[PDB]
């Protein structure tokens, strides 16, 4: 009477090896001729969780986290530098992110369903952003994933009072960001790399060009924030022969540097003055509008599919200073040459045009549907077999997305209902149970038992030390046993003998060989464990002692694969499962009439 | 074999899909003569969430709801200017509030009692407020939770350390704050309002009297702050032709405008000298002193209600410079006046002075006994039916206030039990359910059962597409369905009976058509969670394929009505549940024999 | 049909009241011949919370928490100045204790393994470094918690990547910081005591003589931050009367001031020049790298110890300022003096090197293995008995140690296990429950009955209005029984009998009794509780009313006696707890047969 069996508790309903109780109790009730979305075998993590803690690669895609990658970084840039919108609630750092405390912001604007729910299994970054979802604005989750447009019209018009511009495009902007060997420069937006413990001379042959347009009055700010003459030095570099600036617009056969400044240094260090033609550039929003007008003629006819009422003409008005000290009214047109006016919204649209400029020189960026953002459409979701929706209801975290006050809000789909209002689309998180997903391992186990080889039952014989499971293995179907309860044997043993395959589908070193001192203890807990109860009696032989396990029903043939035809989709599959299991039935079998003799 | 039925975990338990299991837990073992408290029907809400989210005015009463209101705006400014003690941990904005992620504070004086729970089914805001109330002084909860007194002597003797002053007064100072369309100013007191893009003429009045008593230095930065000049152009104001200022307390007309100037805007901008009798006024303290005192000399007599050992006296000595400066020893007295000494707490008395103006000049803000705050005496709690104890201790959280280092505590009650302490008061806090209380859809489902006409099971016949629910209805009494379980039928169908009645009272609109590709699945789920067991089967008829859904047993008159009788208080309330699910029982009856004919 | 049965919520899993029934769950598994280990009985509380709320002293040895307080405060100042590494998230003041909101932090050096669950149950200080345990590193949480190595082998060698130095010393460091009445100086490193409202005499002495070493500049600042003048007033200190300064390092009799002044103080007022031989010192670093060879000569050699790889020479390089300001190079070196370079790193290695003076100087800080820091060899605990193990898998929360990317971490268990690694070393660490630890409430349970007398069951009789317990036991006992269930009899006497003896083995209080009004009450609650139906009828007799409690089964000896010998580890266990449970059985007996007369 050892207390293996158990109240529930909170800890023990948030500890990992509860989780795979979710594959071993949504496993147990699929056929094996049921499918598994092969959109759902791989799930979101939110990127920058996986690029601090890579061991989780192995529950994304590669080629949808690079493009989950690109967009973040994309995503990153477009609301540091957004005072409009406040989205991101992560601040990036080297090698590090933090999570920011911002304070529990409710408003006028926010979700009118409650959220009860903290997602306490996932990444604290994973939990982080569904805790957004499910608070704010469907638009702010999107975004903050990383979510690119699949290529089609089956997706979700999301709605909201303000947005951000629909970018899509291939580049390594967070991984960059977050690479470990960076600096941690007082811009937020980039950090440049580290090699050999000083600017890399790849970044380092941009900031000295970029240095050109800072005033004498903050370079030491500038040379001291990044150690410029300490690289330069490292690497061959003479700083101080650096070619004269280009501060004049009508020359300037670079625009590229200007603009970086301006986005990127100006907020912490001031600026260089610029001309137009000899005589100086009296507004700030002016350098820009031209700089960026110039440099990026060819994509203005582009902004007006993101931005569609951002005014675009073939005039423009700069205001200058001539060597007097005169305002002149400058007014510049070319054939063929669009400008465009900014609104002052100054750091926000440098970085777009630059992005655009990106777009053009790189490739885009293409993906599937993302299940876990756009996901179905409601009707779809509805018109889904029982089977196939209670999978997903369990293993997926479930949301809708429905219309209010002309936004549109995620949450969870049993919230929209039981709050009464009708969802457009639903979109599924599959869950990550020791860094493989959840949908993952039930899909796998449910392949591999079905694409299996049939025989019978091991035989009972002599000297059986192994389970067919390593020392890892072992530990870790033996811990697992500890969640069983009392109920039919017949259910049991389908989720035992289910545990120990998908085990064995991951496991794949050497057998493990049990002691005799504790091969007791092993018997009583995986027998306990499918309902057949273990009692321990001694017998006197002679001089010695004999430790009796007894085993009541035993395992044998005969119980295993009757309770399994009871309980299989059919007889065919109770055989492929006892085939798959083989390796493990072996012990199972072997032990049951285990005897220690002390001699 | 779907998997329809689940294992404990613990986003189950969070989703709001599960607190409706409350209402089908609790409200099964009521009889239908058991009476719901007046008091219990609405709950508390914390008002700051109410006001972002008035969807939730569904759960408060609109009277108390604004005595509530009145109250905190109240106790903000108290706290705002306060700086003995900080007891609220939010800060109020334009539309919006932020819930301050204070330090967890922990000291010397609070709870003895470890707090445990986290409140995770309420709104942010009452889950924070009812974990400071069961971390620190039950006064601090009370003054946080917007509290007024009941008129009575039934009421909590609460103890502290430190005190706030009790006064009550109707108000809508906390909806001014918050209003969305309103300036966030640098003073955090108060937010003006914003009519057409700019400050409002009503208040926009008031600053620019106020500006009267601010210094030419800092003018610019009011000016700025507030967008005073752009606001006077647009009203037809100008801003420059304003009477001049009254800076003298022997011949000052009002002296409302220097007590606000010193009480809101003196934080972020400097004073303009003031004089008394022509002689500049040396000492901050005194000009607070005397303004206030002869301003509110009617009010004087009614501090020591609140502030009991506060200094009063007939002479004031007030301390000035003459034109060659000179120190003046200046003493006022005058018949029947009264003067105050503050204290040098200068900001907190301002607004103690004026609020109690506001006493005398607005109406008494009347409220009955707040069960969530004052709650009942320990004894009556003590004294109470174990049905109704029970019903409390399940929908309400129950909390005790006990004494312990002459200061007094809440707490969970059964933590103030299983810490060896004896409670003086108890309190309840009423759980909110997808928008409505848990205490009126248990209340509601009560009366409107045992309010209503009976008959007989409607009958069985062909072309049910309805089920009496709506899109909307239909959704949420199917997927509560899938948090049944296998236990006695006569369990399940009163459970499953009384939630399609708890629906149809909020329920209003059409019923919506079920079509013949899904009908099954429909069936499926409600008999399932009935205890009954649905079997899928096909039936060849010459060429064609009939899907038959099988149930058993089938449901029909005898099986509901028996097994009501079995667990009902009375067979004739078993009766009245039956005639309030008519409209619902139709399709479980006359589907039971359903079948899908494929032609 | 009252609802006194529920439904698993969230909130239910919390309370308090639900971790008494770990002591509930795990005591009836355990024989009176069971063991509990010594150095589990008391617990892990981490000393921030201990020293705020000292009601929890009732859950940690006297010795072992005074030595878990000096090594705190040692911990605390080590990384407080400290810059290399941030291990504390706390933040301590004058009788209250900050946790800092820090962000989430998440890098490239973090545990592999997801931590899922947040220790709800404990106190807040001890949640939040077990948050932080299961996150980062193992050595941070050892050093954070207030680690102190066993004398011995048997520990973990814990790796990192940066470490600080293992000093182990006996002061009250802790205390001292977190006395409330001290003042809250800039300086956060040490807080000087308050006595009589004004510095101590104490610490003021040694203020004054601190100030020594602070410019006129700034001695203002200094006198401000600490009312120096007036404590010395108070005091009868005449602070102008202050001894000639001692600044020069060739004379200075005591370098003690120095120190102190350059650890602390420096950080927020600047220094007064300090001269080598009539010359002044160029270097801060020298100055520091001189003044702390020179004072702790004797333990340079000690220094090897904690910083193997910290340079140590004979001859050390001054630089120094003369009269007409040259630079001299000043070489010291004398026959068995060593001297030491800091590298720069100041205000960690002075604390340290006035850390190992007061090494020196008092006495060593000896304990016993920590059970939860250092733990069991992963080998012991693998070899441990079932109920051995399950009971610490239970009452304790149980964490691995294992290696990874030459690192040490810590996590639950089971975790490492699921994340297929191999664990050196398992901790534990005991709950709990209302003040009390779980295992010392299991222990003592056991260790009670297996002492106690035996005899008898209570006979009937009349006028029984005790149930052997106090107002306080009462009302913990019954809230208690809410949280039954249905389930054989036989387990549930035997849970309520032994939960029945835990309250008396605390509850020194004289009986209190129960009232014939509602005496019913009690019956019901403690009869359905193990298992008994209780119902209500009433008999007329003659004119008078008869209210009847029906008990059935009835409770009387055969039926505790034969249900707990069934489910005992022996017949004469159940006789033990039977006696010690006598006082309890007279009522439960006694009223069996209940009936309340109205006349």
């Amino acid at each position: 009477m050892m207390p293996i069996k158990s109240i529930v508790t909170l800890d023990q309903l948030e500890d990992s090896e509860y989780l795979f109780r979710i594959v071993s109790t949504v496993l147990p009730h699929l056929c094996l001729d049921y499918k598994v979305c092969d959109q759902l075998k791989t799930t979101f993590v939110h990127p920058f969780d996986i690029l601090l803690n890579n061991s989780l690669g192995s529950v994304t895609k590669q080629d949808e986290l690079q493009a989950a990658i690109s967009k973040l970084g994309i995503n990153y840039l477009i609301d540091t530098t957004s005072r409009e919108l406040k989205l991101f609630n992560v601040t990036l750092n080297a090698g590090n992110i933090d999570i920011i405390n911002t304070p529990i912001n409710i408003s006028s604007e926010t979700n009118p369903i409650i959220n009860t729910h903290s997602f306490y299994d996932l990444p604290p970054f994973t939990q982080h952003l569904l805790n957004i979802r499910l608070t704010d604005t469907e638009y702010r989750a999107r975004f903050i994933g990383g979510y690119i447009k699949p290529d089609g019209s089956d997706s979700m018009d999301v709605l909201a009072e303000k947005k951000y511009p629909d970018l899509n495009f291939d580049n390594t902007y967070l991984f960059n960001i977050l690479y470990k060997d960076v600096i941690n420069a007082p811009i937020k937006e980039f950090k440049a790399k580290i090699v050999n413990g000083v600017l890399s001379r790849q970044d380092f042959d941009n900031l000295i060009g970029v240095r050109q347009y800072i005033t004498i009055q903050d370079r030491p700010r500038f040379d001291d924030a990044y150690n410029i003459a300490d690289a330069a030095r490292h690497y061959g570099v003479n700083l101080n022969t650096l070619p004269l600036p280009n501060v004049d617009l009508t020359t300037m056969p670079t625009y590229k540097h200007l603009i970086m400044f301006e986005q990127y240094f100006i907020y912490t260090y001031d600026r260089v003055d610029i001309y137009y033609n000899g005589n100086k550039m009296l507004f700030d929003d002016e350098i820009i509008n031209f700089t960026i007008s110039m440099r990026y003629q060819s994509l203005i006819p582009r902004l007006v599919d993101f931005f569609p009422d951002i005014p675009v003409n073939n005039n423009i008005v700069l205001h200058t200073r001539d060597p007097q000290n005169a305002a002149v009214n400058v007014t510049v047109a070319l054939p063929n040459v669009q400008f465009v006016d900014i609104n002052r919204n100054n750091k926000f649209f440098i970085n777009f045009f630059n992005l655009l400029a990106k777009e053009q020189r790189s490739t885009a960026i293409k993906v599937t549907k993302s299940m876990f953002w756009d996901g179905m459409d409601y009707e779809e979701y509805k018109s889904k077999n029982l089977q196939d929706m209670m999978f997903i209801n369990s293993t997926c975290y479930v949301f809708g997305l429905y219309n209010h006050n002309n936004t549109t809000y995620c949450s969870i789909l049993s919230d929209i209902i039981s709050a009464e209002k009708t969802p457009i689309r639903v979109c599924l998180l599959p869950r990550v149970v020791g860094g493989k997903t959840v949908t993952n391992l039930i899909s796998e186990t449910l392949k591999s038992i079905s694409s299996m080889t049939i025989r019978e039952f091991p035989r009972k014989d002599k000297s059986i030390m192994h389970i067919g499971l390593s020392e890892t293995g072992f530990m870790r179907f033996f811990q697992l046993l500890r969640l069983m309860a009392d109920k039919p044997h017949e259910t049991a043993i389908k989720e035992v003998v289910m545990a120990y395959v998908g085990i064995k589908l991951g496991d794949k070193g050497s057998p493990y060989y049990i002691r005799k001192e504790s091969y007791q203890d092993f018997i009583y807990l995986l027998f306990a464990s499918m309902g057949f109860k273990v009692t321990t009696r001694r017998s006197i032989m002679g001089s010695n002692n004999i430790s009796i396990i007894s085993i009541r029903p035993r395992v044998t043939k005969q119980y295993i694969v009757a309770t399994l035809m009871k309980t299989s989709c059919s007889k065919n599959e109770a055989e492929k499962l006892i085939t798959s299991a083989f390796d493990l039935l072996n012990f199972m079998v072997s032990v049951s009439d285990f005897r220690d003799y002390q001699s």
